[PDB]
């Protein structure tokens, strides 16, 4: 029952990362490549930490996981201009990221 969840999120979280619009997410953002954005974003996300935090059992129920994951997605799109290829990526993946979710027929 904690297992089974575990297993599809487990999936779940490797096949996005394996997703070649996972890139710019696969770990937390480098300063060197972007300006003042830790004075911009407040709540970081990135699909390494989303890793480790699967790996410590964090992830309790689908709630955790998709606030996660939407995060991403969201800190994307406001530190981005919609037209770039940062922005297109997150919107590329979020659409996978969902159909994901739907044929796991995860819920809470
Ligand atoms: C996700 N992302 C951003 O949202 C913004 C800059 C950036 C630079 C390198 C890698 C990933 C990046």
């Amino acid at each position: 029952d904690p297992d089974q969840l575990y297993s599809t999120l487990k999936s779940i979280l490797q096949q996005v990362k394996s997703h070649q619009s996972a890139w710019p997410f696969m770990e937390p953002v480098k300063r060197t490549e972007a300006p003042g954005y830790y004075e911009v974003i407040r709540f970081p996300m990135d699909l390494k930490t989303m890793s480790e935090r699967l790996k410590n059992r964090y992830y309790v129920s689908k709630k955790l996981f998709m606030a996660d994951l939407q995060r991403v997605f969201t800190n994307c799109k406001e530190y981005n201009p919609p037209e770039s290829e940062y922005y297109k990526c997150a919107n590329i993946l979020e659409k996978f990221f969902f159909s994901k979710i739907k044929e796991a027929g995860l819920i809470d």
